[PDB]
RNA sequence: GGAGUAGCGCAGCCCGGUAGCGCACCUCGUUCGGGACGAGGGGGGCGCUGGUUCAGAUCCAGUCUCC
């Protein structure tokens, strides 16, 4: 047996690694996967980190409805125009037909704006600090396990603010708490930066991205954050009475992670072996493998369990892998594909100097003393962190690359990132994607100020920096 | 304030401190609420509990999906024949009309059916411990905020298992969760038992349940743990080969816990003065109201952000009331609303004297030295629980009755629980309903083993003991 | 033009006989330091609908699907 190396196919090893690795499998219907607990548990982990996150800067969860009318869709004209396509509509329930459609939420803005309308009132009841978990419905043609899928879990943050400035700061801050969970918890390197207007969200003024780059060279865009303005405040009637007595509209934001987090990390760092999981957000980090004879079992397995109360106690993520119908051979392999940081193997041999063998997902063994094993893992877990970064990161770069002719262009958007300038016109990115397939990712904030002529038509150059280009998810 | 008393109209008192007390709303939708800050703030710690005592009994999470094919839900008879009037159907996705309509899920034991068909193989692959915390819908005629809503989100518990035994078992194990988390946690007694042919669950062989009394009278159903047998490996080819050659279907079991389990809370502790919350799952277990004028609003809030920290290193949910636009009698009422266990007050004349007043919920009022309450707390809050509990006991007692005769019983299901012989046949049951609206909670495990005539019928007494009967919600 | 046959991957169809092989899975034993070995087993009725025939994955007709 095997797996599809990257090179050969990567789309075949993504779903096939998420198969073997039981990170999840195909669901009956369309478009849809069913989480298998290994995978479930990634997602836990992402959402104990942010929803922390969140909770230190302010935001309290609540729950909204599945089911929106159909008529609240409509209230905004940009949001609905873009949904409306990819809706799945409950038409029959209870056994008669409905007086008006249900749909099933795609996002929750409107009945957020609905409920808001009658909760604010004065300055008192801002800001509105509100973040939601849950699934939601988007019937899109052509889905990927976790990338993009029929129905998907996430995390949904809506805020009202009192003033235009708040809620700015407040769509950064968040965008700043994706890109931290990114890369101090994921070891995924990403791009901070502003989607042009072609690619921001149906209802939004401006939207604000994290984008990385998988290791097939291809760009996945893995949270957004947007400044709503007063769009769904005027479309809602959310209005409030300021301290100068004056009645004004909110300004609303929004921002959401979904499960295609996952993918982000399995496209970043997996290889040909299979997965790896970054330490921080990884169900199992430490697994023991006993190895032993019929003769050697009882001691062996005792010694294992013992490192397991050991390394349980330095708060680590341990798993003893007792199973007998299989050999050390065959598990050695099991947990690689699950992408396990660290293994430590316990054999007699091991026992007998009162040491172990640790080998690493990333590559080499060691041997350590038993005892110096459990004070010694959390510090080369976070190693074992660093390196999967700066891997990550070298990867970027040796992907990332300034173009000026559009010939160098075609040429850089088929390895990864290409760093252009353009006119800033729709019509202009549009006749790039048909000719090229790549698109706008984002206009870097940090990105260096430059002026220059757009790369396809000639124009003089927008945003006052090249933009980022390539082939996205 | 107007807060109906609960002598005058229990439903009205109820829907008014869900409202007032900020728990919940209702949403644009018919039979849906939308659960505020405060409210969902419960149902996460209750999520808390029950998961880390699911977890400790090996079940793992995971996530199947909200759309089932129709089909399904026939495969399987008793169990579509139960749910098919309260379905919710998607038939329009995406922009055109699906091949086969897809039912929102009500329950999810067909579609974890079909994949747990796909998945085991041998009996190494068993037991299956499964659990998934999401959203369900169930188009249900007369609807109640938590107790019963159109959407509602809940813990459903599955598992498949190689032997009837090791099913049954886990049946019990579950439910006394369940029961744990009500008595331990909620303060809220219940009775552990077996609901009879006519109330259990569509396609359940037998239905384990936990009741509950209302301050109301009426008894409420908090939690249920189905035996499936083999109804849904038959339905759905789930089988295996066991350690004998011989190849047989899994038994499966079923358990969830809505949040009808706030309702609950809500209506066995509130008082005519509002909510009265455990101090085990109360979001805030200690507010801290300074008291103060200009001239001393420095040292009283110094105090008490002092004694916020304080509290927050024993660990305890405090909650500091600042608000400089509110008088402390104001405060004082919000929080005795909203059912917080203790609020301490900290005034001017408190700083010289190093002592403070705390006030519990439940009558008590004492003065304590500030350096004593952070220790003195955590016991104190233990003594509430107890109260609590203690109180709930000797509500139910008291509204409870062994009857022997029909009219007795007519007249005990009017004031809480009626302990009746009956003959056990659906027919004479659904007789009781229709003449006294009475129906049967649950054929108690713990109940004393006693013979006698239907208290309806006077045919011979089934079960062995007397029936639980009550008007339920 | 090829192809739909066991969970996966395939052979069998020409020259009909009541379905087979690899992997997986069950049993037993031998194994166990980089995906073990042997023997014994369990599971499908061949995409679907006709037809010919004692008998149809196999022959005939037609319909659905993937490349
Ligand atoms: N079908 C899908 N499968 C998986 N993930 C998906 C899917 N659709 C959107 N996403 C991802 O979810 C995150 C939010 O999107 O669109 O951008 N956005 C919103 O929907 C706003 C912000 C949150 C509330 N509403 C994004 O980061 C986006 O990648
Ligand atoms: N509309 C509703 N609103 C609120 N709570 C509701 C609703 N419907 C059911 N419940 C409550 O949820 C718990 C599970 O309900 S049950 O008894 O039908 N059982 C089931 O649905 C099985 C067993 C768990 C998984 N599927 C029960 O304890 C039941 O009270
Ligand atoms: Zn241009
Ligand atoms: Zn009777």
């Amino acid at each position: 047996k095997g797996l599809t190396p990257q090179s050969q196919d990567f789309s075949e090893w993504y779903l096939e690694v998420i198969q073997k690795a039981e990170l999840a499998d195909y669901g009956p219907v369309r478009g849809t996967i069913v989480v298998r607990p290994y995978g479930y548990a990634i997602w836990e982990n992402i959402q104990q980190v942010l929803d922390r996150m969140f909770k230190e800067t302010g935001h309290q969860n609540a729950y909204f409805p599945l089911f929106i009318p159909m008529s609240f869709l409509r209230k905004e004209a940009e949001h609905v125009e873009g949904f409306s396509p990819e809706l799945a509509v409950v038409t029959h329930a209870g056994g008669e037909e409905l007086e008006e459609p249900l749909a099933v939420r795609p996002t929750s803005e409107t009945v957020i704006g609905y409920m808001w309308s009658k909760w604010i009132r004065s300055w008192r009841d801002l800001p509105q600090l509100l973040n939601q978990w849950g699934n939601v419905v988007r019937w899109e043609m052509r889905t990927r396990p976790f990338l993009r899928t029929s129905e998907f879990l996430w995390q949904e943050g809506h805020t009202a603010h009192a003033t235009r400035e708040e809620a700015e700061e407040e769509v950064r801050r968040m965008l700043s708490i994706y890109a931290r969970l990114a890369r101090e918890y994921a070891a995924i390197p990403v791009i901070e930066g502003l989607k042009t207007e072609k690619e921001k969200f149906a209802g939004a003024v401006y939207t604000t991205t994290i984008e990385a780059l998988m290791k097939d060279g291809k760009a996945l865009q893995a949270g957004t954050s947007h400044y709503l303005g007063e769009n769904f405040a005027r479309a809602f009637d959310i209005k409030f009475q300021d301290r100068d007595l004056q009645v004004k509209y909110v300004h609303t934001t929004s921002w959401g992670l979904s499960w295609r987090f996952i993918g982000a990390i399995i496209m970043t760092h997996g290889d040909d072996r299979g997965l790896v999981l970054p330490p921080r957000l990884a169900p199992i980090q430490v697994v023991i493998v006993p190895i032993y004879k019929d003769e050697s079992r009882e001691r062996v397995l005792e010694a294992a369990q013992g490192l397991r109360q050991a390394l349980l106690a330095q708060g680590l993520r341990v798993h003893l892998d007792d199973r007998d119908q299989h050999t050390p051979g065959y598990k050695f392999h099991e947990w690689e594909l699950k992408g396990v940081p660290f293994r430590v193997e316990l054999g007699p041999k091991d026992l007998e100097g009162g040491q172990a063998v640790l080998a690493s997902r990333l590559g080499g063994k060691e041997t350590l003393p038993l005892a110096a094993l459990p004070e010694a893992l959390p510090g080369k877990l976070d190693a074992f962190h660093e390196e999967l970064y700066r891997r990550a990161l070298a990867f970027r770069e040796d992907h990332t690359r300034k173009v000026d002719t559009y010939e160098a262009f075609k040429e850089a958007v088929q390895e990864g990132f290409a760093l252009a300038f353009h006119c800033g016109d729709k019509a202009c990115e549009r006749l790039i994607q048909e000719e090229t397939t790549a698109t706008t990712r984002c206009v870097p904030f940090e990105a260096e100020p430059e002026e220059g002529f757009c790369v396809r038509c000639g124009r003089p150059s927008a945003y006052g920096k090249r933009v980022v280009f390539a082939k996205a998810y």
